[PDB]
């Protein structure tokens, strides 16, 4: 009972595959690097597979209900997630009860294909006040954490804005906020049921300073 974190050896193919997806999904943001920091590569310090029997079962049960409703298509995808609550998530699983309508966000759990997008949220909306110790959004000292999870999207509802939503629209199971020239630059993937995502990998890392 409870979660078991298993370290992967950097020689393991799985490890290598998770780190390349993360390093290669780094993009520039019209941020000036304000939110997530200035860098063009990560120092992956650790990758652990999150093993939890109960969470895997809740996940598989919900995936069945979604397939039934989506013509036997659960439409699963591997996506990143960044937030100050990773440690609670890896233990109790994703919980929609901690999501609220506010700002540009609705009351759901947001995910991203670009790890640099998830990095912007590791310390809070807009990066918050940065790391706890140095209150620096571009801190190269403190260790950050993000999750590469399995996400059951089922039938997604394509929109431009994700604020104002409490649940997926009728007949749907997830919402996708898409690129608008006066809105998002990258797609946002939202679920309103924590059981629709399984935190497969726990990534410990740091952003590295641009080399001179
Ligand atoms: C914008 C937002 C909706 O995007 C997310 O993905 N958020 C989010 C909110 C809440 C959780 C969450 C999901 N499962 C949990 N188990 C816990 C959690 N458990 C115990 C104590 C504190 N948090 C929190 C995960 C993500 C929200 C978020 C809010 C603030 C900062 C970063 C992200
Ligand atoms: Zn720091």
């Amino acid at each position: 009972q409870g979660t078991i974190l298993l370290d992967l050896a950097p020689e393991d193919k799985e490890y290598q595959s998770v780190e390349e997806e993360m390093q290669s999904t780094i993009r520039e943001h019209r941020d000036g690097g304000n939110a997530g920091g200035i860098f063009n590569r990560y120092n992956v310090i650790r990758i652990q597979k999150v093993v939890n029997k109960k969470l895997r079962e809740r996940f598989c049960h919900r995936q069945k209900e979604v397939s039934e409703e989506n013509h036997n298509h659960h439409n699963e995808r591997m996506l990143f997630h960044g937030s100050p609550f990773i440690n609670a998530i890896i233990h109790k699983g994703f919980d929609e009860r901690h999501a609220y309508i506010g700002g540009m966000f609705g009351a759901g759990i947001y995910f991203a294909e670009n790890s640099s997008k998830s990095n912007q949220y590791v310390y809070g909306i807009g990066g918050g006040t940065g790391c706890p110790t140095h209150k620096d959004r571009s801190c190269y000292i403190c260790h950050r954490q993000m999750l590469f999870c399995r996400v059951t999207l089922g039938k997604s509802f394509l929109q431009f804005s994700t604020m104002k939503m409490a649940h997926a629209p009728p007949g749907h199971h997830s919402v996708i906020g898409r690129p608008s020239v006066n809105g998002l630059a990258y797609a946002e993937y939202v679920i309103y049921r924590g059981e629709q995502a399984y935190p497969e990998y726990l990534i410990t890392y740091q952003i590295m300073k641009p080399e001179h």
